[PDB]
DNA sequence: CGCGGACGAAGCCACCATGTGGGCTGTCGCCAGGC
């Protein structure tokens, strides 16, 4: 069966402290266990770095961030966590593998239910696919022309890299366009209209620093005291089509990933 | 009656400042004598 880790699978390119030859491509769990050791983490889209860094922001960030400021001048005592971990300059392996131990088995983008960043159910409902050359940037659409980029004519279209493909997962659920994709009917409703991504056409401002644990502590918002929240791949179950897309006061309402 | 073409359905976000230049041409006086 086919199956890709973010944690293990190879995407990530790095570059290192020293050297600054041959940038190797790790997983995910890599970079955040090395993460002193490299001095960042590239991705050639800046729509999949912006979305990138906002992801990362919540797991090596969150774990360090606590989500939890109560009491104590809440901002006070954070920046003093904050102090604590920054002058360690470093993340134990150990309170990694905890938090990719508890959905370790969860994150194999290709996963018969519970994909990353995806709905499973999806393919049976929806009768023409979108196409990879729809989903990717830079790639021709249907009504597209074939003027840029290689010329992609919509027949046999040459697969994307497991790699590649995460990358423009990753963007169009940050930037994507709106009106009128393929619908897909839940019980009824069927509506190719669409809006569009959350951050669509602006710039995202991330700090960085001298080496990547740095960037990644200095990269989560202050999240005020508020409820608990959790990200799109933390979510217990799926959310369905239909309702209201519930507030979080937590982080990850703030990043802008819980929906 | 069937096929092809055209149109439609959204999601849509705003008291006061200016200086540079240089590259192309031709002429007699004629004859005779001496070296």
């Amino acid at each position: 069966p086919p199956s890709f880790d973010v944690t293990i699978a190879p995407w990530l390119i790095a570059r290192s402290r020293d050297v600054l030859a041959a940038p190797e491509m790790l997983g995910l769990r890599d970079v955040l266990i090395r993460s002193h050791e490299l001095s960042d983490v590239e991705i050639p889209l800046p729509p999949g770095a912006a979305v990138l860094w906002r992801i990362l922001a919540l797991i090596t960030a969150r774990i360090t961030g606590l989500d939890q400021p109560p009491n104590k001048n809440p901002k006070r005592k954070w920046q003093a966590r904050r102090s604590q971990i920054l002058s360690k300059g470093r993340l134990d392996p150990e309170a990694v593998d905890a938090y990719f131990a508890d959905y370790s088995e969860r994150f194999d983008l290709f996963h018969p239910e519970r994909p990353w960043l995806q709905d499973p159910r999806l393919r049976e409902e929806c009768p023409k696919t979108s196409g990879v050359n729809k989903l990717a940037w830079g790639r021709t659409a249907g009504e597209n022309q074939v003027w840029l980029g290689g010329h992609h004519h919509d027949l046999d279209p040459h697969p994307l890299d497991s790699a590649e493909a995460v990358w423009h997962l990753l963007a169009t659920l940050g930037y994507g366009p709106s009106g009128m994709c393929t619908a897909r009917v839940v019980r009824g409703r069927s509506e190719r209209n669409v809006t569009a991504g959350p951050l669509r056409g602006t710039v995202s401002y991330h700090p960085l620093g001298r080496t990547l644990f740095e960037s990644l502590i200095l990269n989560i918002p202050y999240p005020g005291t508020g409820a608990a929240d959790l990200a799109f791949w933390e979510q217990p179950e799926l959310n369905d089509p239909l309702g209201l897309p519930e507030e979080s006061a937590g982080l990850a309402g703030i990043l802008r990933l819980d929906h």
